[PDB]
């Protein structure tokens, strides 16, 4: 259990850049759980521009006016550690989320999702909408993306393996570099190379976007199926004209909702922060701290025509 007694204490949400759509629907999750806890104060301060070192004179003024829970989305996982460790020492509960810090700088970190189930909900899309076999492509970030090649790896590893994905048959790993302009070049090229093709796999929001429109006002709409990591604001047209079925992401809302609670219940003194521990994360249920002081929020959000105008991101 994650008990709320902070009637009297301040929570402060920096996020990594303000006035930021998709950030700004994590924070109100975050407003919205902080109140609901009861915090005394409830703040979001941050800085106007993402940069490494930004958010560092941010943490230490709220370490001056005596902030007790302190949500942050690391910019740089380095460069905010020697703030965030101050804060700690000064007796402020430091809780990341989106974006994590080195292992040293926080009490606790909560994650949308976990790397492998992100492979895992991307697999079930292809198969289910190729009939369980046929030829795939992969449209991925820049060459050298951290978090694209992971899941790329626990997809190519789970088709190796697992009977159920052993049907797909991946037959091209292309490179959009998170660029609208080369994403569409990438994809149109990729039609041209494989024009036998059954479905692309995009797990960027940038490349997914620009196949979409590749597709839409090609021969290949409704022929070649495109999935993938997507936003729901700019895949809405799509989705309805038939050139996208289903797609996945996440609420950033749930996020800010469970940070919010992690950090009401470390401050309440609820959990230390170890390994095996649980909260209650108010109206999500309880969850539990994993390894290397990690809580995940829960299995990707599959998005589809049916719930695609429930959702402002």
């Amino acid at each position: 259990s994650g008990s709320y007694d902070v009637s009297s204490q301040s929570i402060t949400f920096i996020p990594k850049q303000l006035n930021n759509p998709f950030s700004d629907v994590m924070l109100g999750g975050g407003k919205n759980a902080a109140g609901e806890i009861g915090f005394a104060e409830v703040n979001v301060v941050g800085p106007l521009e993402a940069s490494s070192s930004s958010q560092v004179s941010f943490i230490n003024s709220e370490v001056q006016a005596g902030t007790n829970v302190l949500v942050i989305a690391a910019n740089d996982p380095d460069a905010v550690c020697p703030a965030l460790q101050d804060a700690r020492k000064a007796g402020t509960k430091v809780v990341t989320f989106d974006s994590d810090s080195a292992a040293d700088c926080r009490d606790l970190f909560i994650n949308q999702v976990e790397s492998k189930q992100v492979a895992i909900t991307m697999l079930d899309m292809v198969s289910d909408q190729i009939g369980g076999s046929g030829k795939v492509a992969i449209l991925s970030a820049t060459a050298n993306a951290a978090n694209q090649n992971a899941w790329i790896k626990f997809m190519e590893d789970e088709i190796a393996s697992n009977d159920k994905y052993k049907g797909i048959e991946i037959v091209a790993k292309v490179y959009g570099d998170d660029d609208d302009t080369k994403s569409f070049q990438e994809a149109q090229g990729l039609l041209q190379a494989h024009p036998d093709l059954n479905a692309i796999v995009s797990p960027t929001t940038v490349g997914i976007a620009a196949t979409a429109r590749y597709l839409s006002t090609s021969d290949y709409k409704g022929k070649v199926f495109l999935t993938g990591l997507g936003l729901p604001n700019e895949m809405r047209s799509f989705v309805k004209d038939g050139t996208v079925k289903e797609f996945a992401l996440w609420d950033p809302a749930q996020l800010g909702y469970v940070a919010a609670y992690a950090g009401a219940a470390l401050d309440s003194g609820a959990i230390k922060g170890e390994v095996g521990e649980k909260f209650t994360a108010g109206n999500l249920g309880e969850r539990t701290i994993g390894e290397n002081k990690t809580v995940v929020v829960g299995d990707p959000v599959r998005f589809n025509a049916d719930n695609i105008d429930k959702y402002d991101f």
